[PDB]
């Protein structure tokens, strides 16, 4: 006997116990929440353009974004935190972009996106998860959509021998591609084991069909299992091809005339399986059945025998297939031996015992279902605290439901997502809070307060603006002290320190048509004194926090006097923290 | 008064938060302080496609080229001094705009770039007899014309202007040249008078100069005189704008017909009309006071019956260090933020007036510590004659240690305070992003929203008229219209299928995709994303939305529905096939 009775109220002056990192959904950012209050503490821009901080306008952010800075949109789903020895290490958060086929890395000490990659030769990065052991060496990313190779407009047939999609491994630390594995069918979600050897992905379109009926044709799709060690061996030996103009090593993980690749095994699993979730004890890849009212449990410790050819049938690694309810989509873990699965149709979370399910699969009459909790309504992902680690603590569960209906005040034709906080600390799940959220966050991840360590003020050597420091060095500028205007043809490079309540350069004059770069270094040492910079009627806006250098470039296409001002309330004299750009005509 | 909204309970109020430097408007439930919706305005929203779609770019006009805004001041339209729930208006200081949000669909439906001005900051609405005008301050003095021949703020043609916009048409109604500059503004409860604070009577550009004068002022506008002069045709126009411009400057110590200047210390900031209609209350900021302007002494002021403009001041209570903003409980108490002392001070307005006449009396009732450095504050219904004295939100600029560390950039702290009693009680710390400066609350029953669009809605009526030139019935048609190097795809959609699931174009073609969501059920929002083309938008029930992009890449390119709509959402996809340029006629 043990009751679910955790406190959910965080009053004024008290602090949350966990960080929550929510996907921004179709809006493209990442959001930091406090748990259990469920309040949003910060927004981290990634694929969106943020007016407030200038992400997508500043030179530092556009440098990180590369050519994809031309896109103003992203579509996020799956946020994950880097691990060492199967425990969160607080270093990085990674997230997908389904719309423009990217992966982004967030540095959790500064809470900013610091690296971004467009995955080559694929369309739509959706499923995403991290290697656990011995650390997050790879980020594993699913490209969802089958395309021709090359995709040059000669062939559109998705059944062509060179039409396929690929599993993607990105080097977590350099954020360069590591390798890609061609697969049969398509990819939905993915997860990794607790050794570094195996990873797995559900596939819903084993039919390689383009119509909805054609995609639900097979009684069984599969989860494809990857022998990452075998892939690495082939890469070290130079046994790969490359595609197009990408140097990324490409391995062929498809079945050929019924013959298995060395890199993959295809395990039959019903049906359009969706979630692919690794239990915190490291025993199982659990695939949610979706169109089948089941989950399929793959025994990770049978995978070595599978790849060695010691098992008679790939179905032999399946050790449980519990029947749970209608529309199972995703699974999470309390660390006590239970799994928690969302039932999209029944609109519930079902708590079930994994080892009891395994015994039932063998024929024992044992009820593995512990409880079903109604949620409101149509849940997709769910997430228990530390569930992706061997420290899963069984304290909090968030279920992310797609249809909020009447759970909040009406706000027009568009509705919020309902992210419901559930106490799982005791024997009985208890619903404690309804959290409305914008643009369908879809999935989220939690970390203990003591697993995250952030900077109070920037380091002057920070790589985030190192390229700007280098520019300054070429101009002979000391960013910590200088207030100078550099003239170079029709290019003007203004450098200034800023400290509330005065810009270090309070006026400058240019010629109509000049290309103006303004570089600002906030030389305050006081935490929380953020500064801003806005050029009126020129589309220019950015943040400069303490000890940060930020820069932005725009053309002075309008003659006359044009004001700039500090946007971040920084001082009692904030309204008066302003300057003048004077633009001479021809 | 219940503080917590449990699962299945609803909030009692809507809150409309300024999005600050991030540029949107946010809808919260009060008292839970949870965000229920985001309404894109000056930001580009990946999720709904605002700033990408043809409908939204049509509304933004030429300013669709800007990806930023800087919001401060949301206000709800009124009839006879009470909110009527029709419209929300908000400022853009960064690119000099005013936007209107329709509160039935919770979208921005109109936007205007205010001509011949820089930086729209202060904004407020006429109260009586209804919101005929939106009043908006341009903060910064500029040359006229601003053609780069003259830069001097002291020149006789350097000035800023007060701006009145027609609330219903969202066209300019008039502009009034002022001395000094303009910070915040409010309006009376008759329709005759509006008022604005000024902090730069010195017309300087450096920090020292802007603080030189012991007093600046609040400028008072006689709107009846302005309208009369417009009907009489006694006005000029500036540049290409047809907006009537009236001159409200002093000339050689003689007042204009349109304005009076009441000296107020010092770099005053907030300008707030008491809910009983009695006072314009100016927050003294660099002066540890507020200045109370007796609205019923204004007619005499404008008729020469008073010797000194200061004679309309009937109170000037000493409150504390750095007064910025004032609000009202409807019980005769005012509440003022003290930025430096980091408090909310509750004070009785009638007793402050008594003390100004020398009657020794302590008008200060309570000082509540807030965390930290508060800017604006808002009490529920404070802008109307129904000010109900229930909730107060103070919007503080430095949250410091009140929330978990999230790196060098901190959230703002918007603190909900219970004022239903004699003692202010702090009940909730609400962190927010990008500095909402201000917010406005409305009772649940003051807001009525639509769940399904009407097919004739003006938001996409331009799109309906485009479709008709192509012979298209948007409610039924799934057609690919070709027109040179332009391709216009029209489709219905209803979960989980697009009505056009594939189409073929030539490389370089300009493709417009128009989708009409013909579902009838509430909350089946659909989406549309073209992979690797920077294309994303929302289509809600009965809405038509459209988006235009160049098919610049040969090959097969998937599109998919982004908004979860169905159990078969994952499979609601389509294919754009782009034939390569080398297989079609070659152009340079
Ligand atoms: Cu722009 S100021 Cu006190 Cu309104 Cu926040
Ligand atoms: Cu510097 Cu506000
Ligand atoms: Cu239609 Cu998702
Ligand atoms: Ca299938
Ligand atoms: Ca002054
Ligand atoms: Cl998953
Ligand atoms: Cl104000
Ligand atoms: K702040
Ligand atoms: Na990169
Ligand atoms: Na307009
Ligand atoms: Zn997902
Ligand atoms: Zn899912």
């Amino acid at each position: 006997v043990k009751e679910s009775k955790q406190k959910i109220h965080v009053g004024p002056g008290e602090l949350d116990d966990y960080y929550g990192f929510w996907s921004g959904g179709h809006q493209g950012e990442v959001r930091v929440l406090g748990v259990p209050s469920m309040r949003e503490l910060m927004r981290i821009p990634v694929f969106n353009v943020d007016s407030a901080t200038g992400w997508g306008l500043t030179n530092e952010s556009r440098h990180i974004m590369g050519d994809s800075a031309k896109f103003l949109n992203g579509d996020c789903h799956h946020p994950h935190i880097s691990m060492t020895d199967g425990k969160y290490d607080g270093k990085y958060l990674f997230i997908n972009d389904k719309a423009n086929s990217r992966v982004a890395r967030i540095r959790l000490d500064i809470m900013k996106c610091d690296k971004m990659i467009t995955v080559p030769n694929v369309q739509a990065i959706h499923g995403l998860r991290l290697q656990k052991v011995p650390h997050t060496k790879y980020v594993f990313a699913n490209a969802e959509f089958i395309i021709p190779h090359p995709n040059d407009g000669k062939v559109f047939d998705l059944q062509d021998e060179n039409s396929y999609t690929m599993y993607n491994a990105i080097d977590a630390e350099t954020m360069e591609m590591a390798f890609q594995v061609i697969v049969d069918g398509n990819l939905d979600n993915t997860d990794a084991d607790y050794t570094g050897r195996f990873a797995a992905a559900t596939c819903y379109n084993s039919e390689k069909a383009f119509d909805l009926g054609g995609m639900m044709r097979n009684e069984r799709d599969w989860v494809v299992v990857f022998d990452i060690h075998a892939v690495e061996a082939a890469v070290k030996a130079g046994d790969f091809i490359t595609l197009g103009d990408s140097k990324t090593p490409v391995l062929d993980g498809r079945k050929k005339d019924g013959k298995d690749s060395k890199f993959t095994r295809y395990v039959p699993v019903p049906k359009n399986p969706h979630g692919c979730n690794t239990s915190s004890d490291g025993k199982y890849f659990i695939a949610a059945g979706k169109l089948s009212p089941t989950c399929s449990m793959i025994a990770i410790d049978k995978l070595p025998d599978l790849f060695a050819g010691k098992l008679a049938d790939p179905r032999d690694v399946i050790v449980g297939e519990p029947e749970l309810g209608l529309g199972p989509l995703h699974t999470t873990f309390d660390g006590r031996g239970n799994a928690y699965t969302t039932l999209f149709i029944d609109s519930q979370v079902v708590k079930w015992n994994m080892e009891e399910a395994v015994r039932a699969y063998k024929g024992e009459k044992v009820n593995y279902i512990k409880q079903k909790l109604d949620v409101h309504y149509q849940p997709g992902h769910l997430h228990a605290s530390l569930c992706e680690t061997n420290e899963a603590d069984g304290k909090w569960l968030v279920a992310l439901s797609k249809f909020s209906k009447d759970r909040f005040l009406p706000v027009g034709p568009l509705h919020p997502e309902n992210d419901q906080l559930i106490d799982i600390s005791g024997d009985e799940m208890k619903l404690v809070h309804d959290g409305p959220t914008f643009a369908e966050p879809h999935d989220c991840i939690m970390a203990r307060r003591d697993q995250i360590k952030t900077k109070k003020i920037w380091d002057r050597n920070d790589p985030f603006f190192a390229p700007t420091v280098e520019m300054a060095k070429k101009d002979g500028i000391n960013l910590d002290t200088d207030n100078k205007v550099i003239r170079d043809g029709n290019k003007v490079r203004v450098y200034m320190t800023s400290m509330a309540p005065a810009f270090g350069v309070q006026e400058f004059t240019v010629k109509q048509g000049d290309e103006v770069t303004v570089t600002i270094t906030n030389i305050d040492q006081i935490e929380d004194v953020s500064e801003g910079f806005v050029v009126v009627n020129h589309g220019v806006s950015m943040e400069i926090s303490p000890q940060q250098t930020s820069s932005i470039t725009f053309v002075a296409d309008k003659p006359g006097l044009h004001w700039y001002y500090c946007s971040w309330f920084c001082h009692a004299l904030h309204m008066e923290m302003v300057g003048r750009m004077m633009v001479e005509p021809a």
